[PDB]
């Protein structure tokens, strides 16, 4: 957790296969941490997913991953994500792709000043036309989520990418809105390529409504509604939505896979053929609902980041304690990395882009003190400097979702919506309530930004 989006590691110098070098942090996607890269030789830039053999087990053999990569490198669609080339070292594996600057779908969507009914057509048009070509070549995605559905450039010309296409089928961890989109056929263990057909029939009752087909503010809550598979479309906004579109999700929402529709007959659905030929959404409930979502796991983050944070100063204590021999609390910058490497030793994990991470880490705190030029560093101040900066970023991740969750709010959060927040955040009820009274003074059940976040801290206490 020490490789942060937008971070540069061109410096450190970092090379993939001997021929990709490291140069910016994209994110982190499924299974792993995705890396801007560029072709040694050619130039060429790349998005690389680095899948770490420790943390994800793989749930087949070394000769069947080897044959679904080698099928997924001579299919090519323009909704489908381009797989370039597989490869691995001592530590990793590595999945070499194209780059999308567009971002996630669901993001785009919240952007926009407004959402109609031929956007959501043509959005989903894109999907399935990807879903169906895949299914033909017998690949099926098994996960497929808003999270899994990029746009290819920041545009208007929308070009839907479908990403983390078969990954699934072969990797398995050794977030928090994975239970609204997936299908029964899973949980049942006994899943085919119909199972995309209902991650895509609930994107598209979501597309339309801003709601979840099967709701809930916990994941036991959401998965039991889900094997139910009882789903309605009493709800105000579907009273304009038309009937087509109702006929579509009822035929991608059937619990039997069997009866269940295709891809392709889904693709030339009535609905799809007569809103993308040749009437405005709810986009405020689809704010909510994804803004929610962002917000709950900042704050999962947020307490997360402070709770963890706190445990490895502890334990960088007791290193940096056994190096320093004078007992004068100064060490080297050569020093304070060899105290992050010998946690990791102590944890049985080093990486030479771990090395580089740590590099970054140390440096990026060394760049915020005042240093001595005489090349000594009182530990004390470094891990308390580390602890206020990891602070201030998971500050600024909770200001850019409150952002997104107050573009059209008083600038309070309620006393419903943070039941939601930390419903997601399995927080209990007992807990956050008693903090709420400590942080809301004039009792008027609701709270800003400031008084939000003193919540967290005051959870980390209790
Ligand atoms: C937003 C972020 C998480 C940084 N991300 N995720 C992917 C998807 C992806 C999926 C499988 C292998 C690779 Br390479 C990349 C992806 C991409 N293909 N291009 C740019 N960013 C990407
Ligand atoms: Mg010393």
């Amino acid at each position: 957790s020490k490789l942060r989006p937008g971070m540069f590691i061109q410096n450190s110098n970092v090379v993939f296969n001997e021929q990709y070098k490291g140069i910016k942090i994209l994110g982190k996607g499924s299974f792993g941490e995705v890396i801007l890269s560029r072709d040694k030789h050619t130039g060429h830039e790349y998005a690389i997913k680095v899948i770490s053999k420790k943390h994800v087990k793989r749930k087949t053999d070394k000769e069947s991953l080897l044959r679904e990569v080698e099928l997924l490198k001579m299919l090519d669609h323009i909704n489908i994500m381009k797989l370039y080339e597989f490869f691995e070292d001592n530590n990793y594996y590595y999945l070499v792709s194209d780059v999308y600057t567009g971002g996630e779908l669901f993001d785009e969507i919240i952007s926009r000043k407004r959402f109609y009914e031929i956007d959501a057509a043509r959005i989903i048009k894109q999907i399935l036309s990807g879903i169906t070509y895949m299914h033909k070549n017998n690949v099926v995605h098994r996960d497929l989520k808003p999270e899994n559905i990029l746009l290819e450039t920041k545009n208007e010309d929308m070009i839907i990418k479908i990403i983390d296409f078969g990954l699934s089928t072969h990797f398995e961890y050794s977030k928090i809105g994975t239970a609204y989109y997936i299908a029964p056929d899973v949980l049942h263990g006994t899943y085919d390529e119909k199972c995309d057909i209902w991650s895509c029939g609930v994107i598209l009752y979501i597309l339309l409504s801003g709601c979840p087909p099967f709701n809930g503010s916990n994941e036991y809550d959401i998965l039991k509604k889900v094997e139910a598979g009882k789903y309605t479309f009493d709800l105000p906004q579907f009273k304009k939505i038309s009937d087509k579109a109702k006929d579509l999700i009822k035929k991608m929402l059937m619990y039997t896979s069997a009866v269940r529709i295709s891809a392709r007959d889904a693709l030339e659905h009535e609905w799809i053929k007569m809103m993308t030929s040749k009437l405005e959404l709810s986009i405020a409930n689809i704010r909510q609902f994804q803004s929610t979502q962002k917000l709950a796991q900042a704050a999962l983050l947020y307490m997360g980041s402070k709770l963890t944070t706190i445990d490895e100063t502890k334990e960088l204590t007791k290193i940096f304690k056994k190096m320093d021999k004078n007992g004068d609390g100064q060490l080297d910058r050569n020093e304070l990395i060899i105290g992050y490497k010998e946690l990791l030793k102590l944890k049985g994990e080093t990486s030479d882009l771990d090395n580089a991470a740590i590099e970054y880490e140390v440096d990026q705190i060394l760049n915020s003190i005042d240093l001595d030029q005489n090349g000594y560093i009182e530990y004390s101040e470094f891990l308390t400097v580390s602890i206020d900066r990891k602070l201030l970023l998971s500050t600024e991740r909770l200001e850019k979702a409150f952002k997104l969750f107050d573009k059209d709010g008083s600038g309070k959060i309620s006393a419903n919506e943070l039941a939601q927040l930390f419903g997601l955040s399995d927080v209990s009820s007992e807990c956050w309530k008693t903090v709420l009274k400590e942080v809301d003074q004039n009792n008027d059940g609701e709270i800003d930004f400031k008084e939000f976040r003193d919540m967290l801290v005051k959870l980390c206490n209790y």
